[PDB]
């Protein structure tokens, strides 16, 4: 079973807010430093994209990030309602089912 | 339509971007490894399509999005999101 999907459901330890944060390549390392502050509630999907399970209004996260990295920084924050994904890595798959619900 | 965010690993960036071209003005590239797509497509169908063309061991994530907030230097992304997202 390498194909998976989740409706990112709030119930139990899965918070209601499901966010996808994307930056530009040039800011990858700075966004990662910042995302690590959210602990086990985020995971890095690529050098420039993260998933965050947290009850935070997107515009508020945006103001927070711009205050730290600078107001001329490019970023995109989406509220997600589902995820469909594929991985070949057994270790990444268990992290992800847990993080996604 | 539906609002999708597609993310791959850095190793696959060139292959994904070639493939995302078929969606024309309905997609915009946000970074090397992330795209926004405005299209009426089932996410598992998009996923099966991608895996058939890039390889079945490829890592990918497809999110259905219900809102976006952004600040950007990329004129194509600003225009595509502000016009198509809703
Ligand atoms: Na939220
Ligand atoms: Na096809």
């Amino acid at each position: 079973h390498h194909h998976h999907s989740s409706g990112l459901v709030p119930r139990g330890s899965h918070m209601a807010g499901n966010l996808v944060i994307v930056c530009r390549d040039q800011d990858a390392d700075a966004f990662d430093q910042l995302m690590q502050e959210y602990g086990s509630f985020q995971t890095r999907l690529s050098s420039t994209a993260w998933y965050l399970n947290m009850n935070i209004v997107p515009e508020t996260l945006q103001e927070d990030i711009l205050e730290r990295v600078g107001k001329y920084t490019t970023l995109y924050i989406f509220e997600a309602t589902s995820v469909t994904y594929n991985t070949i890595d057994s270790n990444a798959a268990e992290t992800l089912s847990t993080l996604f619900g």
